[PDB]
């Protein structure tokens, strides 16, 4: 259940805040490894059922191994002074942070260097490689977005999960979720990357989203987005879920597109 | 006061264009018999009603005249909710226009020379307003409006990242605080609609400024253009330029560029 994923609270040292809000709090931390060495980590803390659902999320994350899906380093159990459990999820710390902030930063002079096309396409390939993995596992992500993608120390992206505009039209009206709903969100993520941090659908408010989409309107081709990267991303927004490509078809579409450019 | 009000008969309300906690399209019948497309913003607190002091705003502003300041065609009184009548502008607000420029099926890619014109435009309007000793107190690319001829005029639909550091700690507003909002708006334009201070939340903003940190130079911003907007963010208000000085620096920079 939680055996081999639980870490004794003694082995964790919490530091400053990385980000706060209404998905808990994520902070830097030191994790004492059975190696005897210490490791830099991100510890996301946060209610009766929200506790067990929190531990339920580490369930069907405990055993996920792919270079493009975020690793779990463990779960912790902190006892309140009142004795209530306070669950904590432990992740490897990533100095480069989430992809959304990194895309915006690239447009500033003192942030990361200007990201070329080949690198933006590798960003999507990484997400495609990982979501393809998670699709084979028959795991529904349901929150795919640039803000949820983390950058590894080797500048490879990995999928994670800390929002109407990333939700497929079929899931908006009827509260359902298929693998194809995930694929719709992937199309929006490639839009964020190709726009380098733009909020989806400029000009349209959240409450109009279902109707905007019900009238056949889709995200606009980003300026300087090449005319075949847009088809791959537009293919994720077909109205029938069954008519959308699979994560494995998309990945190849991006891989062979990447190695056509110099 | 009166003599700036218009009869509700000569106004016809249409669909909503935006809403807070509202702007509607409409038609206005004018003295010359013609009908003009207008925006109608419908505002207040009535337990006690400083509309007496708001008609002042509508009065003091409806007799200003400058190409880079929005025209106010008058006020309409309905019994009671006041409504403000502005000319309709198909190109809409500048913020939404900048983002559109980065997408095909939208206004074409704005070159830097045109982007400087948007800046010159705004500085001109604020030079006019500050010479009349008028305090905007909310200047941003969202509050700017694009005329039928491509031209920006200052308005206020009626914002921590745009507020100056002196106005955060204390609550003082001066023409120097508006100059701070100008440099942020300049940064908005150079980034074609980026939210200020990526990576910083709103609660950190005051602490972020008190440590000497400012907005970062855009990916392609000329050094001279970053120097002008950086002047707007000096920690001492008395060391920031005035809108008249600012106007001439942007006009000289813009004319130094190729056509
Ligand atoms: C400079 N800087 C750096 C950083 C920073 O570094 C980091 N390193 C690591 N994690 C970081 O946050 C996190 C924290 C938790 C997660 N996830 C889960 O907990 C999780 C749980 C249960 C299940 N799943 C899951 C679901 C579906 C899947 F398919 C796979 C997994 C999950 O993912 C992902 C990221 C950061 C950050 C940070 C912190 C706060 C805000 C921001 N914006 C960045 C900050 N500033
Ligand atoms: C495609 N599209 C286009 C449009 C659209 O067209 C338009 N035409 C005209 N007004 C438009 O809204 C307005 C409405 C009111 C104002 N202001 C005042 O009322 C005002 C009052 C009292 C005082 N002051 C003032 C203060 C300081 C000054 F220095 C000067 C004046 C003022 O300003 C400015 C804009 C639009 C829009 C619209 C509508 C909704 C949302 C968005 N985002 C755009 C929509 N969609």
């Amino acid at each position: 259940k939680l055996e081999d994923v639980v870490i004794d609270r003694n082995l964790l040292i919490l530091g400053k805040i990385l980000g706060e809000g209404e998905f808990g709090s994520v902070m830097e931390g030191n994790l004492k490894q059975e190696d005897g060495t210490s490791l830099k980590v991100a510890v996301k803390t946060m209610s009766q059922r929200e506790i067990e659902e929190f531990l339920s999320e580490a369930a069907c994350m405990k055993d996920f191994s792919h270079p493009n899906v975020i690793r779990l380093l463990g779960v912790c159990i902190e006892m309140s002074s009142q004795g209530i459990p306070k669950p904590m999820v432990i992740l490897p710390f990533m100095k480069y942070g989430d992809l959304h902030t990194y895309l915006l930063y690239s447009r500033l002079e003192t942030g990361p260097k200007h990201i070329p096309l080949q690198t933006l396409l590798k960003f999507m390939v990484d997400i495609a490689l990982g979501m393809e993995y998670l699709s084979n596992r028959n795991f529904l992500h349901r929150d795919l977005a640039a803000r949820n993608c983390m950058l590894r120390d080797d500048m490879t992206v990995c999928v994670a999960d800390f929002p109407v505009k990333w939700i497929a039209i079929e899931s908006l009206a009827d509260r359902v979720y298929t693998s194809k709903s995930d694929v719709w969100a992937f199309g929006v993520t490639m839009w964020e990357i190709a726009t380098r941090g733009m909020t989806p659908y400029p000009g349209v408010q959240n409450h109009e989203m279902y109707d905007y989409l019900l009238h056949g309107h889709r995200l606009k081709q980003p300026e300087d987005c090449l005319d075949e990267l847009y088809e791959i991303m537009y293919s994720c927004w077909r109205t029938d879920p069954l008519d959308r490509p699979t994560f494995s078809v998309l990945r190849l579409q991006l891989e062979k597109l990447l190695e056509s450019l110099p």
